[PDB]
């Protein structure tokens, strides 16, 4: 089938690193380092990278098994995949599919299992956020129970989180720097000199807001947009697909864009942070070379 | 186009009633009342009823500018819609899109504004959910602020929840013991009399599960198909459209279904509660009418 993008509205859709709507959709030329978001990052034929989640409701998402009974507000489980099968370390993955791919001083959460007296809420610190070791050490958890073994399901609902630049920071997956026995996909980088990384972003709920309190995580391609691809048998006919950006109320032109096979879409001729409206539609034109030059935003 | 249907297998969808990945499907023949959901509800031509979010994300989220500054663990927001528009409470609509449309004790929530010290937890009490009136008070609010005036956003995260049959229990929305002022969606009922209705089940997170551990929320659609249809230009040629539930792996066919033009899906034949496998995938075979009766599953 002919290559497509649905035709919903940049504000009708989701953030596929953060379940949220999308608030603002922008460019920023001057961020420090590449982002290397391992949520969010499907090609145009459908491939998933990363951790990015089958279902889009498994992002945020995370289950288990008890592997003690709860004491002194520490709950550890022992980690499952998604389809309830045991995750694998020695797999290269760094966490299982739809967990958090950003750096944070908390990772704050509720949980239940199948059982009375497993619902809970607690946290992840940032020292005990080692997924690709097998687990995770819960704390300042407080229910009763569970017992040891027992499956716990849960959603990881906000983050202590006191610094917006570490959204593009990944996390130390197995608890050292060193990062090179991991599957991860590949750092966002514009094929072009002059493209900039145009960012789809949304508002998590953080504390630790003290110094500046705004918090803006941005993905490579609406939740939408992947499911779209996973549900069509497309053929990448080029290196991009260009597309335009237009308000369809206004018929206003606002933009035209690149949507890299790998995917990810960016804007030409941005010098300073610029934000784009939010009413617009994304609509395919044609394939094009690596090197097509885009008209300026 | 010709109508279809995602090729997503039923664990790879969402509940379009509560933001979780579906877990169980099933047809339960003896329940006594039919279901009257707000949320969760599109026709095949892709025209939301209810209170049906048309962004997928902003079920169970909310949004609103606090009335007074917080005080005795007390946060009151006037409501508005998720485009930051004014919701109306003299409109007759039950809630702002995407609000709970079932009876709980307790709705818990986190929420956050633009400014420090209003990251919170907190919950609103059944007697309080009353969100046609244009506002809810929110209780058990843990954080300092905010101050008179500033605007809000959170989500609805979990529920106190003693009975499972109250999900298919409409809330008093408006606070007047239900007196037929608002403008609901109607109950979803089979055309025919040996049909049932099959349920697409999640698992939310409550609590008050200490006597009856097992809580399961339905939705007569997955997320995914509502936005399947706002994103296609359909014209049902008929009144149901004829599915086949097939595991894709094996080439097993589990069972034919109608998935009705006013949106939800019957089975033929059920006479006891009856689960289903969730790997399969939901095939379309042809348009049939009303009367066309299914095979016995």
């Amino acid at each position: 089938e002919p290559f497509s993008l649905p035709n919903l509205q940049t504000d009708e859709m989701s953030s596929s690193r953060w379940p949220n709507p999308l608030a603002t959709l922008f460019a920023d030329p001057n961020v420090a380092v590449a982002p290397q978001w391992q949520n969010g990052r499907c090609t145009l034929e459908g491939e998933l990278l990363g951790t990015t989640p089958r279902n889009a409701s498994w992002l945020n998402r995370f289950r288990g098994v008890s592997t003690a009974a709860v004491a002194n507000q520490v709950l550890h489980l022992t980690l499952y995949e998604p389809d309830g099968s045991v995750f694998n370390p020695l797999s290269g993955a760094p966490a299982p599919e739809g967990f958090p791919d950003f750096t944070a001083q908390e990772y704050h959460l509720r949980a239940a299992g199948k059982v009375a007296n497993t619902t809970g809420g607690g946290e992840i610190k940032s020292t005990d956020y080692t997924p690709a070791l097998g687990g995770v050490k819960i704390t300042a958890w407080d229910a009763t129970g569970p017992s040891a073994g027992v499956e716990m399901t849960g959603q990881i609902e906000s983050i202590g989180m006191e610094n917006n630049t570490d959204f593009d920071v990944l996390p130390d997956y197995n608890g050292s720097a060193f990062d090179g026995s991991l599957n991860l996909a590949p750092p966002i980088v514009p094929l072009l000199p002059g493209e900039t990384l145009l960012r789809f972003g949304t508002v998590p709920i953080t504390t630790r807001r003290q110094s500046d309190p705004i918090r803006i995580i941005s993905c490579a391609l609406p939740q939408e947009w992947i499911t779209w691809f996973l549900t069509h048998n497309f053929t990448a006919l080029g290196d991009a697909a260009l597309l335009r950006y237009r308000n369809q109320a206004t018929g206003q032109l606002l933009f035209e864009c690149k949507l890299y096979r790998s995917g990810f879409v960016v804007v030409n001729g941005v010098n300073v942070r610029t934000e784009f409206p939010m009413s617009g539609v994304f609509e395919f034109v044609s394939w094009v070379p690596n090197f097509f030059q885009l008209a300026p935003v």
